[PDB]
Parts: structure tokens; sequence; C-alpha cells
């Protein structure tokens, strides 16, 4: 018959920061099926995207062979094969399954604001609750993680901050209650506040916050 890949087809899970040359697997296999007992060779056939992964051709031993990111290729469908070697390379009995190997995420990116700077404008006089108007679209930082190290909170920062609330799951800025805002009473009537991004293992971006206060 043929020789058999014990414990293929297998999943794995490794980090996206597993370094050049670290473990993957250990492809087993029998020749015990044909009773022969010839001699194996393994080998990556397929699925092997710019040979990220390396096999022992002898051990079965898969060990990474390149960068990983979950953000670029996330997962990889590798075929495995083993072969006897005997005298003509025609008579070669095989064996193929499949190595799948998925990236665990790593907290490796930071939120970014989709603008380095805002550009934002408030009425005097404005009541509780009015919200900013962000003339550079909404506040809006982005962290390229998976899930858990991409939920982003929002904070904000400088001298008359606390004139305004920031929704810290949104990054909708608010005016504060309590507050109304006088335009005579600032010189100039202008705001230069940092918003500030910050992901669950804080790794944080952030923003200039341009406000002009308008007349009424
Ligand atoms: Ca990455
Ligand atoms: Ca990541
Ligand atoms: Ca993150
Ligand atoms: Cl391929």
């Amino acid at each position: 018959n043929d020789p058999v890949l014990l414990n293929l087809p297998m999943n794995v899970t490794i980090s996206e920061n597993s370094p050049v040359s670290s473990f993957v697997a250990h492809v087993l296999a029998s020749d015990a099926d044909s009773g022969c007992n010839a001699l194996l060779t393994f080998n990556i056939t397929a699925g092997n995207r710019e040979r990220a992964f390396f096999i022992n051709a002898t051990t079965g031993i898969v060990t990474v062979n390149r960068p990983l990111d979950r953000e670029r290729i996330p997962e990889y469908r590798l075929t495995v094969s083993v072969k006897d070697n005997p005298e003509n390379p025609r008579i070669a009995r095989k064996d193929f399954d499949l190595l799948l190997v998925s990236l665990a995420d790593e907290n490796d990116n930071h939120p970014l604001f989709t603008e380095g700077t805002y550009q934002a404008e408030v009425m005097e006089n404005s009541p509780a609750g009015t919200p900013l108007t962000v003339l550079n679209g909404p506040i809006l930082a982005l962290d390229a993680d998976e899930d858990v190290y991409a939920v982003v909170t929002y904070q904000l920062l400088g001298t008359h901050s606390d004139l305004f609330v920031i929704d810290n799951s949104t990054g909708v800025v608010t005016v504060r209650s309590g507050i109304i805002i006088d335009r005579e009473a600032f010189s100039p009537p202008f705001l230069e506040l940092l918003l500030l991004a910050e992901d669950i293992g804080q790794l944080n971006g952030t923003a200039h916050l341009f406000i002009t206060i308008l007349d009424d």
C-alpha cells in the first residue's frame, strides 16, 4: 500500500510573534501498512505562502521560516507529504494531509486617529450636551489588531478640556453641564486640545483638536 501520516490533519495556533526557527508542529508517520519500514522523507507541497514555514525533511519538525503577521496573512493551509526513497523514484509511495496554522493575535498595533489634527468649532452659550462640530469627519481612532486588542477608549487633555466631556467609547465631544462658554472670556477664543486613544494593553495614539469658539 502506502506510508501513513499519523497525526495529520491537525489545527495548531501559534503567536503571530513566533520568531524564525521556533517550533510549530512534529508530523509523525508510519510505513507499517505495507510492512516495508523504508526510510521516510517529509515535504510541504502546497499552501506555503512565501515559504513562511520550513519542515526538516528527515524528522518531520515544522519551524517558522519568516516573520509572521496576523494582520497580513492570518491562516495557512499547509499540505505535508511523506514518501519512501526506493531505487526508482516512481515506485515512491506517498501520503498527503493538512497542517492548518492559525496566528493568535498579539497587541502589536496602536490606535491611529483618522487625522493628525482635527478642526472643530463650538458656538458660545451652547447648552450642556451640545456636540462639537468636527469639520474633518468624526473623531475616530482605528486599531488594526483582531478584537480584544483593538477596542479603543478615548480621553481629552489640555487647558480648557474641562469645558467638555468626551464619550470614552465613541470619541464624541460635548459641552459639560454646569458650564456655559463665554467667547469674551478667552484670549484667544481658540483651544488647542489633545485627543488620546488607548487599547487594553495601554498602547495609545494622539491627535490635536483645534476648536474655534464662535460668536452669536
Ligand atoms: Ca502583526
Ligand atoms: Ca496583532
Ligand atoms: Ca492594539
Ligand atoms: Cl501553493
